[PDB]
C-alpha cells in the first residue's frame, strides 16, 4: 500500500461522501476567499464583515442547525471539518464562525421560543445578521450583569469582556442575573444592535487574533422586551451548552492551524540549505517533522472519534476536555517547533507561522484553560476536586 | 445523558466487533488467571515456565494471524493487537515470548518457507509443543558477520547471535546469515533444530528488565543445515524486516497495556496515600499527571486500532508502523516514569517492574531514534541515517 | 585557553588546594574500596559495616565537626566534594554517610550537652559507632511519645524507613513530650525496649541497609535528651544539612552516567561509524554537559554562602530540587542511549528513590513558590 | 540570621566588585529612566530613536572592553555582561543595537585594524557620534567581492538583516578579495560619502522591532586602501566578533527572562480565580520555581564565563554552552510566562509578548538548527556531525 505522509491513517477514507463534500467546499472557500485577505487583515487589525454573507451563502454557518431554520442540517463531524479548513487559514476567521454557530445560533435553537427561532436563526444562517455572545466579566475571577424587571420587559446593566464580533454584531446573546422570587437566576437575553442602552466598543492593539474584530458589550439600562428572554433555560446549563459546542470546533480548528505550520516547516527545510544540503538532511530536523506528523495524526483520530460519538449521543462532556486540551496544547507545541525551524524575521511567506503561533497562544489561553481542563479530567478520575 | 468512562473515554469497547471482544476477554482471562499469579516470583528469580507456551497454544494465542490450515487460530491484526495488550498488561516478558513465537518465527516460515517447512513447523509452533527463536542480532542486519557456506547437501553456518529471547528453551531456530552467491553477499534465513551439532544456546542471566523471559545466545560452530532448511522465497533485508514489522505492531499494542497498568496502579495509590492530611490525588500536580496518562493512552489506542483496521484492509504502508511503534513505546515509558515518580516507597511496585521492562523494550532494537528517521525520510525524500 | 570538556568552567581552579585534596582523597577511597564492592552489594543487598570505619579513618565522617570532637574540622564545600565522590560510585554509600554526618553528628553537635558531644561525637567520627535518625512515621504530626518518669523518660512509638537502623549503635529519635513539643533523644543499641528490624527486598539503594525503629516503653535517662532544641527546628536543621550533601551527591551520579554514555557511544558502531557521529546523540551529550556544569556552579556557590553564613534555608530547596531532578533526567537519557540489558541501571534506580525519598509531591517547588508569593499551596 | 532574596537567591550582588556594581547601577538607571519610557511605542510602531547611541556613549556604555586610550570606558567582560543584562531587561532590540556597536564594530577595528583606523573610528563609536553596523550575512560561500583598483578596492554585493544599517555612519563589511593568488575573506570599513553604498530599511519585522534593520547594497562601492583591515583574513575575522557578541547575548537573554518572570509573578498575585490569587495554585507555583531556578543557575554560568574571559582561561566552546543555555532557557521562560497570562496583548503585562517574539528572533539569529549542541558534541567526541 502507498504511504500518505500528509494523512498517514487516511482520514480521507474514514469520512462519508457528504462529509468529504463539506470539507472540500470549506477548503475551496477558505483558500479562495480568506487566504487572499489574511495577511493584510492581520497586519491592519481589521476584518471584512462581508465574510459572514459569503460563509452563509455556502452553508458554513450554524452547521448543526436544521434546514427548517435556514441551517444546512449537518452533523458534528461536518462542523469539525469546516472549523479545521477555516483555521488552516487563520484562527481569527474560525473564531468569528465559532461565535456565530456555537455561541449564538446554538442557544437560540436549544433554548429559544418558536418565535425567536423563526426570527433570528434564518438571518444568522445566511450571515445577513451577525451574532455575538456576552458571558464573561472582570469579576468572575457569580456575575455582576443584572436584568431588572420593568414594565414590558427587562432593563440590563453591566459589562462583558472582549467579545469577538461585538462591534459589527446585529444580534447579542447576553447572560445576566434576574431576581426570581427572591433568588438570582442566570438567564439569557437576546438584544439587537440599535438598543439604546447598548454599546459595543471595539478593542485594538491585540497580539493574536488580529484578523477578527473584537470588542466589549456595555449595558446601561438596556431595555429588552419580555419576548426576548430565552424561555427554556436557567442557570449555568445555558452558557455551558454553548461553550461545550464551541470547544469542540476549537479542537478541530487547532489541528488545521498545526497542519499549516507543519506543511510550511517541511517545505522550508526542503528549500533551504546549509553546508551544501537541504536542512531536511539533518537528523534533528527530521525528528521534529516526525513529532509534528505523529501528534497531528493522533489528534485527528481523537476529534473524529469524538464527533462520531457526539452524533450518536454517546459522548460525555469530559471527552471534550480531553480533546480541546490535547488539540490546543499540541498545536501550540507544533507552531513553536515550526517557528524555531525558521530563520529571517517576518517578511517571507513562511512567517505565516508567526501569525499561527500568536493566534494559538491566545486560543490556548482565551479562557485560561489548558490547566483547568486537566483538573476537570483529574476530578473525573479521582472524585476529588483540586480547583480550589 | 451520556456517562463518562474514565478508564475508556472513547469507548474502545464499542469500536470492537463481538468476536474481537471475545478474543480480548479470553486473553484477559488467561493473563490474569495464569500469568498474574506467576509474575512477581518469575521476575524476582528470573525463571520462565516453558509450560506457558503450551498453555497459550491451547487457547490459540500463538501465531494469531496464522491460518487454521497450519494450526493457527486464523485471527486478524486487531485480534493480535488485543491479545498483546492483555498479556503485556501483566508483563512485557510474557508478551516478548509470544511476540517471538508469532511474529519472529511463525511469520517468516509462513511467508517465506516451502510447503514442507510450513507443514512441519507451523502446527507444532501453533500448539507451543515446539518453542521458537529468532537469531538476527549479533554482538557489537547488513553489518552481520554470521555466515553460511554452501557444502554438498546443504550449508555450514558459523557465527554468534546475542540477546535471543527463548533461545535456551527453543526447539526451532530461525537464523539469518550471509551467503555469498555470485560474488554477492546476501542475507538468507535458515531453520535449525535443537540437537543440531555445532549449535548451542547458553542462557544470559542477570538481566535488568524482561526478567520473566529467558534469553540467551545462539553460537554456531560449523552447524550443518540440510538444503531443505533454507527459507527458499526470500533474500536480503526483506526477510528480517517483514518479521520485525509484524512484531513492532504487537509491541505497539502491548506497550499500551503496560502503560494502562501503570496508570491504574498510580491512580489507586494516590487515592490511598495521604500527605498533609489529604489524599495525594487532591494535589493539582498529581491530577495533571493523571490527565496526561489518560490522554496519551486514549489517543495511542485509537492509533493502533486504526492501524490494525488498515492492515486487515490492506491499506497500511509500513511507515505507519513506525508512527505507532515510536508513539506507543515512547509514551508508555513516559507514563511508567510519571507513575514511578508518583510512588514514594521502595519495592504498588509492580510499576517498577513495568518501568524496567519498558526501558528494555524501548531500547531492544536501537539506541537511536530510527523510527523518527524512517518518517523524516518518508516526508522529505532525504536519508539521514548515515 | 584549552577547553576541558569534562570540566568546562574549570571547577578544579575554583577550589582551594585543601579542597582539591579532600576531593582526591574521597575519590581514591571511593574508587579503590567502594567501586569493587558495589556490584555484588547491590545485587545481593548486603552491607559491610566496616565501610564506616574506613571512611572515619580517612576523616570523611562529620566533615564540618571540629577537631576537638574527632572531626576533620572542614567546611560545607568539603562536605559536598566528599558526597559527590562517594555517590559517583553509589547513592547507597552516600546515604550511609549522609545519615552519619548530617542526621546524627550535626544534631548532637548543635543541640547536645557537652557530655553528649564528648561521649558520642568522637566515636561517630571514627565510624566505630554507627548512627541513625528516627523521624519518619507511618502517620504522615508524629505519634512517637516520651513520658516523664523517675530519672528520665519512657519512649513509645515506631519509625519507618530508617537508613542504618539495623546496624546502628546510636539512635537520634524525635518524639513528642508533654510539658506538647517535639524533643530529641539519644538512645543506644542495648537499651531495653528498642528494636531495629531490617527492611529487605528494596528496589533502590540496595547497597545501604534500612529498617524500622520500634520503641516499647524504652527508658531514656535525663542526660540523654538533647537539651538545647525544641520543635521543628531540631529535625529541620538536620534535614537541611543532609539535603545539601544530596545536591552534590546527585551531581556525582549524573557525571558517572554522562561519562558512561559518552564512552559507550564512542565504542559502539552503527552503519560503519560510532553512534557518537549522530546529531541526536550529540544533542543529548550537550544537554548532559550543560546541566551538570551549571548544577555544580550552583552547589559550589551555595557551599561558599553556607561557609560565610549568608545562605538562607530556601536556597537549599533550589539546589536540592535542581540536582536531584536533573540527575534523574540525565540517568534516564543515559539509560535510553545504552544497548543491551546489564552501572547506569543501578544509578537510575537509586536516583528514582533519592528523588522520591522525602515525598511524592514537589515540596521544594512549593517552598520556593511560597517564598516568592507569600501564599501557601501545600494543602 | 541570613535573609532569603527571592529575586537574587545566590546574591550575585555580593559576587561583584564595587566598580562592577557601579557599572550595573549606571546601566540600570539609564535603561529604566530612558529606555523603559520609549519601548512600548518603539516596538508597536517599529521606530528607533538614534539619540539612544549618543545617550549610551556619554555615560560610557558603548564598547565596554575598549581601552581608555581609544575613548572606551576600559572595563572588563563581567561589566559588559552586566550592561547587556540591564539593557535587555527593557528590550532585546536595544541590547542588539549595543551588541552591534560594541562587539561587531568596535571589537574588529580594535583587534584587526591599523593604528590609524583605531584612532579615527573608535573614539567616535565610543561616544555614539558615529553609529556602526556589521555586514556578513547574505540573502543567499560568500558572494560579496572586493576588486583591486587604483587607490583601493571596488566592492559589489549585498548583505541582509543588518542591524543599524539605515542609520549607520561606519560599515564593517566582510568580502572576498582575490589578491596575490589567494581568494580570502577580508574586512573593509566603509563610510557615508560612498556613492555605491546604500542601506534601505526593512520594515514589517515580527521581533526586535525597537531596533532598525536594513540591507547593505554595494554597487562598485569604492573603499580606499587605508580602509581595509590589515591584520586578519579568513573566518577568524567575523568569528571573533560573533564570539564576543554571543557572550553579551548570553547575559542579555537572562535580563529578558528576569523581566518575564517578574511580570508573571506580579500577574499571578494580582489576578484571581475561584476567589483566590492565581499564585495560590500549585501548578502556578511550580512554574515560578522553575523560572527562578533556571535564571539563578544561568547567571552563575555567565558570571563564571566572564571571570574566565577576564583571566584568559576561557575557550570558545564555553561561549557555546552559555549562549545555548541562556537563549534556550530564556525562551522557555518567556513561553511559560506567556501561557500564564493568557488574554490578548492589551494589558501592560503583555510586555511578555514583546519579550517572547524578541527572544524567538534572538534564538533564530543563531540558525535553524542546534549548531551549538553540535559544537559541544564534537568537542566531547572528536567527531563532526554538521554534515
Ligand atoms: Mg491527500
Ligand atoms: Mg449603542
Ligand atoms: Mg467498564
Ligand atoms: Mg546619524
Amino acid at each position: 500500500a502507498t504511504f500518505h505522509w500528509d494523512d498517514p491513517l487516511l482520514l480521507d477514507q474514514q469520512l462519508a461522501d457528504d462529509e468529504r463534500m463539506v470539507r472540500d467546499a470549506a477548503h475551496a472557500y477558505a483558500q479562495g476567499k480568506l487566504a487572499p485577505r489574511v495577511t493584510e487583515a492581520f497586519r491592519h487589525e481589521t476584518t471584512d464583515a462581508a465574510i459572514f454573507r459569503e460563509m452563509g451563502e455556502i452553508g458554513l454557518l450554524g452547521p448543526t442547525i436544521p434546514e427548517q431554520y435556514g441551517g444546512p442540517g449537518l452533523d458534528y463531524v461536518s462542523y469539525g471539518l469546516i472549523a479545521r479548513e477555516v483555521e488552516r487559514v487563520d484562527s481569527g476567521y474560525r473564531s468569528m464562525m465559532s461565535v456565530q454557530s456555537s455561541l449564538v445560533m446554538v442557544p437560540i435553537f436549544e433554548f429559544g421560543s418558536d418565535a425567536q427561532k423563526e426570527k433570528y436563526l434564518p438571518k444568522l444562517a445566511t450571515g445577513e445578521w451577525i451574532g455575538c455572545f456576552g458571558l464573561t466579566e472582570p469579576n468572575h475571577g457569580s456575575m455582576v450583569t443584572r436584568a431588572r424587571k420593568v414594565p414590558g420587559g427587562y432593563s440590563l446593566s453591566g459589562s462583558k469582556m472582549w467579545i469577538t464580533n461585538s462591534p459589527i454584531a446585529d444580534v447579542f446573546v447576553v447572560w445576566a442575573k434576574l431576581d426570581e422570587d427572591g433568588r438570582d437566576e442566570i438567564r439569557g437575553f437576546i438584544l439587537e444592535k440599535g438598543c439604546k442602552g447598548l454599546s459595543a466598543p471595539a478593542i485594538h492593539g491585540k497580539v493574536g487574533l488580529r484578523a477578527s474584530i473584537t470588542g466589549e458589550i456595555v449595558l446601561d439600562e438596556a431595555f429588552v422586551p419580555e419576548e426576548n428572554i430565552l424561555p427554556h433555560v436557567k442557570g449555568l446549563r445555558g452558557p455551558f451548552t454553548c461553550l461545550n459546542s464551541a470547544r469542540y470546533g476549537i479542537a478541530w480548528g487547532a489541528l488545521g492551524a498545526a497542519e499549516s505550520c507543519w506543511h510550511i516547516a517541511r517545505q522550508y527545510v526542503l528549500d533551504r540549505k546549509q553546508f551544501g544540503r537541504p536542512l531536511a538532511a539533518n537528523q534533528l530536523i527530521q525528528k521534529k517533522l516526525a513529532d509534528m506528523q505523529t501528534e497531528i495524526t493522533l489528534g485527528l483520530q481523537g476529534v473524529l472519534r469524538l464527533g462520531r460519538m457526539k452524533d450518536e449521543g454517546t459522548a460525555a462532556v469530559e471527552i471534550t476536555s480531553i480533546m480541546k486540551r490535547n488539540s490546543c496544547g499540541k498545536a501550540l507545541d507544533i507552531a513553536r517547533l515550526a517557528r524555531d525551524m525558521l530563520g529571517g524575521n517576518g517578511i517571507s511567506d513562511e512567517f505565516g507561522v508567526a501569525r499561527h503561533l500568536v493566534n494559538l497562544e491566545v486560543v490556548n489561553t482565551y479562557e485560561g484553560t489548558h490547566d483547568i481542563h486537566a483538573l476537570i479530567l483529574g476530578r473525573a478520575q479521582t472524585g476529588i476536586q483540586a480547583f480550589f
